[PDB]
């Protein structure tokens, strides 16, 4: 690079993200000239933090990584924004325990008449493959490659057909928005910034089971994103499904010779630091017209480990008092251990 490093220091003052807060000089000099084995740098990493000071509904993180190597030759940074968005949780010392076995969810049935629906959702990365900030076009049809002949081996009632956005009509994609079955077009600048809207639809698409209670992204905002839903409460049902589609997925993910992006430390990893570890957002859409308007909502929300979110995702505010409410955290905890604190955390939301 043509300068010394800290001419290159980037102007933090009034961004409230994870990645301001911890970036000092002394990091960034030591970190400036580094880069992974594809070349990904540390001005790409935070460069959506640069460029986002906040964020009109929720805290945000400020830095993504663009391949699996980011987390290691980065990690002077990564490791302080790790603790400091999951309260606590520190790579450094600390390892992450998987556990997708769905029967310790034993009983799992919210009150329909204020749960509208209810959610579970991870990602998973594909190990040797750049993340959605880095990848090229030949990278991420890769990806969906990979993804496309594996699903293809699911059976039963997790049956169902790949749909590449780039063949989909403009109004079946706004249909499938509206009916909180497919992400929305990357137009957040948290996503733009970071490089995740680059060649768009190319190579991007969803994959669901006919019932739309199994349902797979592709190439969005992480190489895969495995969902299970349906309308109600009922939970427990919703995570078998997910824990046996999720565990099948990866049988046939392996069954070709390819590996998940994981480790001990960080668990699954993914593009955005909020997603290591599990990945896990366990949520319902919920209708608590009294519980909202209260001025101690926030404070019930950040002691129960819980985080709110608008009707139509984390761009959006509620509409008609319809918040989604999931699990704020996602490291330190299990996959069992986190739906346990959202059957529990909506349970005090629908008695409060
Ligand atoms: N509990 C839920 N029930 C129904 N739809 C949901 C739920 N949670 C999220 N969604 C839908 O998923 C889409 C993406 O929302 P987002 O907040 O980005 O969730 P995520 O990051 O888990 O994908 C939106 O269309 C949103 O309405």
């Amino acid at each position: 690079r043509l300068f010394p490093p800290s001419a290159d220091y980037p102007d933090l003052r009034k961004h409230n993200n994870c990645m301001a807060e911890c970036l000092t000089p002394a990091i960034y000099a030591k970190l400036r000239n580094k880069v992974t084995p594809n070349g990904y740098t540390l001005d790409q990493c935070i460069q959506t933090g640069v460029d986002n000071p906040g964020h009109p509904f929720i805290k945000t993180v400020g830095m993504v990584a663009g391949d699996e190597e980011s987390y290691e030759v980065f990690a002077d940074l990564f490791d302080p924004v790790i603790k400091l968005r999951h309260n606590g949780y520190d790579p450094r010392v600390m390892k992450h325990t998987t556990d997708l076995d769905a029967s310790k969810i034993t009983q799992g049935q919210f009150d329909e008449h204020y749960v509208l629906s209810s959610r579970v959702r991870t990602g998973r990365s594909i190990r040797g493959l750049s993340l959605p900030p880095a990848c090229t076009r030949a990278e991420r049809r890769e990806v969906e490659n990979v993804a496309i002949t594996a699903l293809e081996g699911l059976k039963g009632d997790l049956a169902g057909r790949y749909y590449k956005l780039s063949e989909m009509t403009e109004q079946d994609q706004q249909r499938l928005i509206d009916d909180h079955f497919l992400f929305d077009k990357p137009v957040s600048p948290l996503l733009t910034c970071a490089g995740m809207a680059r060649d768009w639809p190319d190579a991007r698409g969803i994959w669901h089971n006919y019932d739309k209670t199994f349902l797979i992204w592709i190439n969005e905002e992480d190489h895969t994103r495995v969902i299970s839903m349906e309308k109600g409460g009922n939970m427990k049902r919703v995570f078998e499904r997910f824990c046996r589609g999720l565990k099948e997925v990866e049988r046939l993910i392996q069954e070709r010779g390819w590996e998940f992006m994981w480790n001990e430390r960080l668990g699954y990893i993914l593009t955005c630091p909020s997603n290591l570890g599990t990945g896990l957002r366990a949520g319902v859409h919920v209708r608590i017209p009294k519980l909202s308007k209260d001025p101690r909502f926030s404070k019930i929300l950040e002691n129960l480990r819980l985080q709110k979110r608008g009707t139509g995702g984390v761009d959006t505010a509620a509409v008609a008092d319809v918040y989604d409410i999931s699990n704020i955290d996602r490291i330190g905890r299990s996959e069992v251990e986190l739906v346990q604190i959202v059957i529990d955390g909506v349970n005090y939301l629908v008695d409060c």
